[PDB]
């Protein structure tokens, strides 16, 4: 048992919600919260701008030092680094990005992060100003990850969509 509420079920491990991953993550505080990262950790949109915005800068400040001393991500990869105010942990996941020509067979190996952690809340990768489908990345999500997943729509639209035409 776990304190996610509100979700829907899709299969024995991918559940879905309507809901700002912010304000999500603020009231759960799980252990991992999924930031929808690009490979320099600059926050600056999207899922990770607020994200970043609601821990005050704190996770760009904290990002800055991790690539000053280790580098940039690879497309597909991922970092933890800390949930600040939101969770204990943030799992940083570079998706591909169409808008920069990334090839979407890289959503995969971006999912397969997921695995390495039990729980966690999380958009849907290379959504939004990422470029890709939606549809296609929960596809891929449900398809990917075998660990428990609480996945955060921020558009109602979108996600009745989603839930709709999910197979
Ligand atoms: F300021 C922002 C900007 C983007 C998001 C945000 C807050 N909170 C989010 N929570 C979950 N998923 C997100 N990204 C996808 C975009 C379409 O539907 C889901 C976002
Ligand atoms: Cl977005």
């Amino acid at each position: 048992v776990n304190s996610f509420s509100g979700y829907l079920k899709l299969t024995d491990n991918v559940y879905i919600k309507n809901a700002d991953i912010v304000e999500e993550a603020k009231k759960v505080k799980p252990t991992v919260v999924v930031n929808a990262a690009n490979v320099y950790l600059k926050h600056g949109g999207g899922v990770a701008g607020a994200l970043n915005k609601a821990t005050n800068n704190a996770m760009q400040v904290e990002s800055d030092d991790y690539i000053a001393t280790n580098g940039p991500l690879k497309v597909g990869g991922s970092c933890v680094l800390s949930g600040h105010n939101l969770a204990k942990h943030c799992l940083h996941v570079v998706g591909p990005n169409v808008n920069k020509g990334e090839d979407i067979q890289l959503l995969k190996s971006a999912y397969e992060n997921f695995n390495q952690h039990e729980v966690l809340l999380a958009p849907l990768l290379s959504a939004g100003i990422f470029g890709a489908d939606p549809i296609h990345s929960l596809r891929v999500c449900v398809d990917t990850v075998r660990t428990n997943v609480y996945l955060a729509v921020f558009d109602k639209n979108l996600y009745d969509k989603l839930v709709s035409s999910f197979l």
